[PDB]
């Protein structure tokens, strides 16, 4: 009866996105907790193949329908999601509906309100974790990537969105120093999580932006 | 440089949409016109592909989720629609996004606001034709069909949304008696069809919602 934890991983490009939420399951699990892994996108539905192929560069999709499929691949998982928690697993997911606003806003004409409506309504996490990093330690990270996004001008406008995102006092933000070693940012994030953890088997499951 | 003028056909199930949209592109083009038909759900993309199995009751596709998809479904579609629209070519089209709204605006927890954002800043219609019918009438032009929605709880639940989206003034409402002959109903739509054609050319197109 007790509910899981809903966790969100988000940062800048290679602050550890991915590599700090799959230590953060690993050490939950190893702790006793019933712990999952889940990332946005999720490349493995129908939807989530015709986001693979668009970030890849491999097909064009017009924007505003990018921008909806991104959030219906998060609707998608809803009922999986609510499923878990309500068992007690903690999710912790690699990307939410932050990126699919920051991503999208940071292109011409795109208003942060147009783009937040099709993700009101999602599970609202209990926790959202943003991996701060200055772009010249990031460099010493490795070399951008050939996917679409991977560029310091587009990164620095979704940058700018985030930070407009974390203006909402409704969501529960807490900045993390991703520029440590690996290790130090792990205890850092693991110590935040455990304290989400307790706390949520408290109060309801929230929704996002309503 | 005289732009075309973008008409949408709403209406009750069996009103007859479909009929007369063949009809008044056929009759426009015989009158000198350069028009063309468009259709929402379009069925042939990505996305169409998957809303068509949906309605077919081949796949089940969470609620949110797929309302997202028929939006993004009118998206892909936008270039082409301005593209058209400003070489001359008047667009007649079988349903639109008020379809979208008042489908899923149907379905339990869904509010009409939610419903419309997504479909904010689409090509807004110069014309919206709604084909009225009452049920005893439609109840003559066939039986029930097996895709989704088809049955007279759901589609009576529609038409309390469409109703609701007929209070917006922003929007070139016309109210067509589809009660008639199919000549006669054409002749009402071609005639409401040949003014909005003539007016368009006044103003810019508009966006829709906004
Ligand atoms: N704290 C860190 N210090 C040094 N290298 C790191 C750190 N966190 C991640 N890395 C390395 O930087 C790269 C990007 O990490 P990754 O977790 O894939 O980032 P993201 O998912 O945020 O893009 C990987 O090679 C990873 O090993
Ligand atoms: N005015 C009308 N009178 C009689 N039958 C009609 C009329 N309009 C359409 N029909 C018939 O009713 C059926 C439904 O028409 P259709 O255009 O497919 O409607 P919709 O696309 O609105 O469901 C078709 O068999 C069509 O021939
Ligand atoms: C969840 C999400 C991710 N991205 C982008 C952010 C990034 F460029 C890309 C691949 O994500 P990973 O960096 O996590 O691989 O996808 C979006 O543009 N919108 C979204 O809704
Ligand atoms: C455009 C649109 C159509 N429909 C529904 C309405 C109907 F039941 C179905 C098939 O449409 P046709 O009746 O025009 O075949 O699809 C939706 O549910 N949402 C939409 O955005
Ligand atoms: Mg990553
Ligand atoms: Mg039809
Ligand atoms: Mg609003």
């Amino acid at each position: 009866a007790r509910r899981g934890a809903l966790i969100v991983l988000e940062g800048v490009d290679r602050a550890g996105k991915s590599t700090q939420s799959r230590k953060l399951v690993e050490a939950l699990c190893a702790a006793g907790h019933r712990a999952e892994l889940l990332r946005f996108p999720e490349r493995s539905t129908e939807i989530g193949k015709l986001l693979s192929s668009y970030l890849q560069k491999k097909s064009d999709v017009e924007d505003h329908s990018v921008h909806l499929l991104f959030s219906a691949n998060r609707w998608e998982q809803v009922p999986l999601i609510k499923e878990k928690l309500s068992q007690g697993v903690t999710l912790v997911v690699d990307r939410y509906a932050f990126s699919g606003v920051a991503f999208t806003g940071a292109k011409e004409n795109f208003s942060l309100d147009w783009c937040k409506q099709p993700d009101v309504g999602l599970p609202k996490p209990d926790l959202v974790l943003f991996l701060q990093l200055q772009l010249a330690d990031a460099a010493k990270r490795g070399a951008f990537g050939h996917e679409r996004y991977e560029n310091g001008a587009f990164q620095e406008r979704a940058l700018r969105c985030f930070h407009q995102l974390m203006k909402d006092t409704t969501l529960n933000w807490k900045m993390v120093d991703a520029s440590k070693s690996i290790e130090a940012v792990h205890e850092d994030i693991r110590v935040l999580s455990e304290d989400a953890i307790a706390t949520a088997t408290e109060k309801p499951l929230g929704e996002l932006w309503k």
